[PDB]
């Protein structure tokens, strides 16, 4: 019995310890980095909240459906992450119907850098208007990020503006 | 997670809920995503009609899901239900929720 | 070349097609020769006019 041959294995022995070895590296790099990926994204889920700022404006109607534009600020925190309002939907609902998403927005195609805001405006869907003592929700849902909702009762009253 | 809702009807018809994955997630197939429901502590039925029935959602997007319940397990103002979500090769959530004794319909708060 | 315990600023451009743009992700194989190679993987948040991918 030779340790020649001993060698020809401890070469197979060492070969594939330095595959598994340069394979679990990849691998673990990969993981890793994949960690890491998961770690910044977590942080960017938390952080890229968007935020409701100030009071809800609307523009209202008697002769017309009902309120027709509706105002709110819309910001982001000043440690936030910066935002695509062409990616944020706003859902929209006229006393318990069911939901519709909504169409038109002024700021269609704009960005926030975080710690700034922007002048939103909604238009009701043609059935969705609502019309004073009639409670409405709007759901501000930034891409990434967590998702508002902001419900307010037109009071019985309200020939416009404000909604307090 | 917003519904339709009859008073008239049996109850609860419809069910809004977005669903997302996370920024740094992977993207999915909602052909694959099976959704679990149940009113009022019935057995479970799987539920056949939903909306995005063939579309994926690429990491940091969303959808709007919409769930008719069966025939049996509509429910009605007062009774909960709940809703497991179960991607394909991912954690399955579980949303249970009870119509507050009101609710003519709309946000399921 | 590098000393082992070194480092360098790598500046990567894009070739004409694959620049990505803000909510797309990218992925960036380094491939040393001989040895364990690496992946990074991002997607810049939609958003980015610029600077530090998070």
């Amino acid at each position: 019995f030779s340790g020649l041959e001993a060698a020809i294995v401890l070469i197979a022995f060492v070969v594939v310890a330095a595959v598994f070895s340069y394979v679990m590296l990849g691998a673990g790099f990969f993981a890793t980095q994949k960690s890491q990926e998961v770690t910044y994204s977590g942080m960017k889920q938390a952080t890229s909240n968007l935020i409701l700022d100030g009071m809800i404006y609307g523009s209202y109607s008697k002769g017309g459906s009902g309120l027709a534009q509706l105002y709110f600020y819309v910001k982001v925190p000043e440690g936030g992450e910066t935002q695509d309002l062409k990616y944020v939907t706003y859902l929209w609902t006229k006393e318990n119907k069911a939901v519709t998403t909504l169409t038109s927005i002024t700021p269609t195609n704009q960005q926030l850098n975080p710690g700034a805001r922007v002048k939103v405006t909604i238009t009701a869907p043609t059935g969705y208007k609502p019309i004073a003592g009639q409670k409405f929700v709007l759901e501000i849902k930034p891409k990434t990020g967590a998702s508002t909702i902001v419900t307010r009762t037109l009071s019985d009253g309200y020939n416009g503006g404000v909604i307090i």
